[PDB]
């Protein structure tokens, strides 16, 4: 069995964003809107359901723990959930929820070496920490091949690299490398159930398709609906692509590319705050779920017990 | 008029501490314990209700902004209450808030040079924050005299120095500064009505009680009650001394000082999880009560209305 628990459902910022007014964001203030609150995307992952490995650490880490009890095994007067942090980027909303952890150091953090590069220059995670009981002890995620985090032993991490977006801080943002974002594949090696976690997804292409396949559970991008969401919003210039997110509408939407794997779970997640499939009355939300679509919420519990 | 809300109000960690199990924490997680939770210490300043001065930027900041209303006035799509943020120090827990409002800059940021010095260094929030549409500008306190921030021009900052403490990640933590800690004396100067603002204070000299007992309202650190208190609740090892912090108890405690002020206000803020006097049945926050001190909460509003 391979416990996967959402966290956090919604892109940078939240749900609702601070400074937004957007119909979402003031709709749901005003409670005109039929939405759920969610915090900063993040998922926890387990074979045994005791020990726990954090993908990404989220601003809102704090109040994400605190919801699900297994992050609070209270065996000893300071303990938790956490055995393990994996970054799948360097991006600020992704990385400085292990500010708040600071207490509990040290902590095993799997990440590339631009992400560690970043995270000791630019956004100086690993120097600032230190200084807390040995700070962040780095596990070089490889490029190639897989890994295997001793705390959950049953699962197989095989990393798979995505188009290169260093964020704005980033030293060589304007020099893109291999190992600036990556997606993961999650294998429970009892049972063969494969997750594919792709929470940043810019673009397919045939060997994603490929191992897409392989896959039971699809758990990707959802970030906007439309390629011009925040124009339309009127919240923003940015187009998803300048984003490196694919939206869900059109041709060569996420729901397009999602027609081709009827048989496998596919849930959306890391929404933004302007998405309609955040209103659970929109038409959008309506066609998402026609096509066997799910909508990832704060607190969703997803069982991984075998393989198709 | 001046407004003063209290968005958080434990010291760092909140409570309960993600990590933490001692008497309190697991005491509020069991339900058997009549106690509030609360984020980390920041509270937001006033002299029209409309424009809001934040004092320090915790961690916690999403959920603090969200849960008070003025906070988003909704007057555009993209808006927010805060004009201007004010540190006391560079610590952890007084800054990361800051990257979580990377969306709406540039704001106003007024700190101390020691401060500016750390902030772009040892934890380069202005560096980072600078490539979100012009970052953080720096305003700098003077170790002398006063400040308006001119969204608030009835409220006049005068900051004075504390035990220069700096961070752990700090370049001259082992060479302590004066500008490194500060508290605030704030003054509605179309009353006279003062707030003495210190939720860090390891110790009391003349100088210090003598603008104290000028003050209106006093919200003084409160975060132990017994200065070996992380010893006794068996979750560290550090004291109140070693931290920086007067404890309520004893000889030279808070509440021995706060004796000789009947006529002030008194305010406990930056509460530690290991507290007894968050258990609201203990006999130490019937003393507290007992002896004309409040015990602040999150969303604790304070009005100050005129002067002594
Ligand atoms: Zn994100
Ligand atoms: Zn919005
Ligand atoms: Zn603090
Ligand atoms: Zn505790």
């Amino acid at each position: 069995m391979m416990y996967i628990q959402v966290l956090g459902s919604a892109a940078g910022g939240g749900f609702p964003q601070w400074n937004c007014n957007c119909v979402n964001c003031k709709g749901y203030r005003d409670g005109t809107l039929k939405a759920t609150a969610r915090t900063q995307s993040s998922i926890a992952l387990s074979d045994d359901g005791v020990h726990w490995i954090l993908c990404n650490a989220s601003p809102d880490i704090r109040a994400q723990l605190q919801a699900f009890a297994p992050m609070q095994p209270a065996r000893a007067l300071r303990d938790t959930g956490i055995n393990a942090i994996v970054l799948l980027d360097s991006q600020i909303d992704h990385t400085t929820g292990l500010l708040s952890l600071r207490e509990g150091c040290p902590h095993q953090v799997w990440c590339t070496d631009m992400v560690h590069q970043d995270l000791t220059t630019g956004f100086p995670l690993f120097n600032m920490l230190s200084h807390w009981n040995g700070g962040l002890q780095w596990n070089r995620i490889e490029l190639e091949g897989s890994f295997v985090i001793d705390a959950c032993p049953n699962l197989k991490f095989t990393p798979f690299p995505l188009r290169s977006a260093a964020p704005p801080y980033s030293p060589h943002r304007f020099d893109p490398h291999p190992g600036d974002n990556l997606g993961l594949m999650v294998e429970d090696t009892r049972t063969g159930g494969k997750l594919f976690y792709a929470p940043g997804l810019g673009q397919v292409d045939e060997k994603l398709l490929a191992m897409m396949h392989g896959a039971d559970c699809l758990l990707v991008d959802g970030t906007l609906w439309e390629d011009d969401e925040m124009q339309r919003r009127g919240v923003g210039t940015r187009t998803g692509r300048e984003m490196g997110h694919l939206a869900q509408n059109g041709p060569g939407g996420t729901l397009e590319v999602l027609d081709g794997f009827p048989r496998q779970r596919k849930v959306l997640i890391h929404i933004n705050n302007t998405n309609p499939i955040l209103d659970e009355n929109s038409p959008e939300r309506a066609e998402v779920l026609r096509r066997g679509v799910e909508v990832a919420f704060d607190g969703m519990s997803i069982e991984l017990l075998e393989h198709h």
